This record gives C-alpha cells, structure tokens and sequence, in this order.
C-alpha cells in the first residue's frame, strides 16, 4: 500500500513521439476528448489547451464527478517527455483526502516508435499531528542532504 | 502531498557527468557525498542492477539505520534522467509505517549542462481496510483505463 504499481511498461504506439503527442496532449483536443468518452465518462467539459505545461478537465464517472490534472514534465519530441495526471473525486468518500498519481512515460521506441509506461500510486493528504510531525523532519532531512549534495557535486566537478 | 526540495539547479557539465558521478560504476564518488552527510558505516556501494540497487548506512542524531533503494526510472543521457530514492529506517519509531520517496529529475540544461529538480513524497503504509479498498478500487480503475486509452490510439493511429 502507498508504493507505485507499473500498470504497464510494455506498450509500444507505432508512430512517433511527436504524433502520440499531437493525439493525446496536442491543440486539437477532439481526439483526447473522445478518448475520455470511450472509457465510460461524459459530460466531459472543453479541454483547456496546456497553459503552463499545464491543463485541467472535467468529466462524470460512470454516477460521480471527476477533475483530472495533466502537468508536462519533460518535452523533447525527438527522445522523450513525461506526463504526470492526478485525478480527484472530490465526492467520493474521503475524497477530500486522496488523489490517484498516474506518471506516463513516453519514450522514443525502434524505428520512430513511441514506448510508453504507465506508473500510479494513490496519495493520501490530511494532516494527522503525528504524520505531519514525521513529515516536517523527513522533508527537513532531505533538504539539508540535497543541498549538501548540490554542494559536493559541484565541488566535485571544480578542480 | 509533493513537496519540491529544490528547483533550477543547473550543473555545468553535461547529462552524462552527472549521471556517471552520482550513478556510475564507479561508486567511490556517491561513498565520499554519503559520508559527508553525516553518515558512517556506509557500505561499499553497489553498482546499479537491473535499474536498482540498495545502500544501507546509519545517520547521526544517536544514530539509526538507513537502507535506500535507488531505481533509475528512465536514462537517456541526451535528454532526461530520473532516479526514484526510497529511504527506510525501521529503528525509528513507526518506521515500520513510512518510507521517504524523493525522485531526482535531470533534465538537459542550456549548453550541455544538467539541470535538476528533487521532489519528496512521504509514504504511510499499514493494512489499512478502508484505504486498502480505495487502493484496489484506483489501481484496478487506471489498469482498466490505461488498456482502454492504448486501445483506443491504436485504433485511431491504424485509421
């Protein structure tokens, strides 16, 4: 519980990265748009073209309300870019409380092909005390390696 | 939920320097930055297998045991690289219950240099029945999706 599950790192589209783009995360929205609607959702409302390597889309489950978050997180057509989705039921129970992550990988496959890797975990929000006083130390802990990493690593190299 | 420890940093050697330093085989480099961090009976470190390997030292305070797990999650060197760092200490009390997860984006930087964003998510796990039936529920959800949206781009890609 709480680790990543690989849904799936097996899959291969046989077109380009730029054209697997174009379909799921490009400016004509009608295709990702019927996607959605072929996975038992609708009332899909109109897809917001990314702004700020980031877009937000609303539909209903087949009966509850779902808001999903795309954020492009690495975008090179010719090797590889990276698509993380968070998807809320804010109605569900506690669905204040938790999101399900889904990271797509896709990567450039044999022969301009597009390889692609589906990576989710569910992530739970909500601020016990003691969570939250376990948390502070671990995020502070890892501030303080990460700088000192920073540090060293360019030490390293400068000499 | 992710908390970015850093963000913008940019080494000024390529991909591949970075990479071989923190991650190459010759694991004397990422034994000299651990043990700057305050840490001792840092083992040997392993040289990655399979995309993983595991590192077990004790940290100061007294001192608690670590054992991490770094998975590379994607390596092109010229584009994108991600390492995934899984940190357990299971002397502490309810270390049996979290783990840290920071992963380690490096991104092609201007001019052949590295840039680098790290972002950290605390895990609670712990049989939990009521997250354990959300957890199911999620997981089972995007494996039924992510078949349906492959599906579906094959179909549109072949028409």
């Amino acid at each position: 519980m709480g680790s990543d599950t690989v849904i799936d790192e097996k899959i291969n589209i046989p077109v380009p990265l730029g054209t697997v783009f174009s379909l799921l995360y490009g400016d004509d929205t009608s295709y990702i748009k019927k996607i959605i609607e072929n996975q038992n959702n609708f009332n899909v409302c109109d897809i917001p073209k990314f702004v700020n390597n980031a877009r937000e889309i609303t539909y209903t489950k087949k009966q509850t309300k779902c808001i999903v978050t795309e954020t492009i997180e690495h975008m090179d057509l010719n090797s590889f870019f990276m698509v993380k989705q968070i998807v809320r039921s804010p109605d569900v129970p506690y669905g204040s409380s938790f999101s399900v992550h889904t990271r797509f990988f896709y990567s450039w496959g044999d022969h301009n092909t597009t390889n692609m890797k589906v990576v989710t975990n569910v992530v739970w929000t909500g601020k016990s005390m003691l969570k939250g006083t376990i948390e502070k130390g671990s995020i502070d802990g890892q501030r303080s390696s990460t700088k000192q990493l920073v540090d060293d690593l360019k030490k390293i190299i400068s000499n």
